[PDB]
């Protein structure tokens, strides 16, 4: 599904074609090289790295994008797709 509220602060990155022996200590660290990772989670053949600053998230991709990881190459991209931008009007 989809998160919902396009608006967000932190960044999320999705990974595919993961290894069976892939460990968080590996994936996370790999992403930590770009920026201060928040929370990393490995999946069957995919994963998800929660970044803090976009500048780091965007890079972590252009770099870890199509990179032989754990022997097999994984595809890294934006976890959530944002089409419509939102500033953030008042609420009070």
């Amino acid at each position: 599904g989809s998160s919902g509220s396009s608006g967000k602060a932190s960044t999320k990155l999705h990974v595919g074609n993961i290894s069976p022996t892939c460990t968080n200590q590996e994936l996370r660290a790999k992403f930590e090289e770009y920026g201060p990772v928040i929370e990393c989670d490995i999946v069957k053949d995919y994963a998800f790295v929660h970044m803090e600053r976009a500048e780091d998230a965007v890079e972590a991709i252009r770099g870890l994008d199509n990179t032989e990881f754990q022997g097999k190459r994984m595809h890294v991209q934006l976890s959530t797709s944002r089409l419509r931008t939102a500033s953030g009007p008042s609420s009070g």
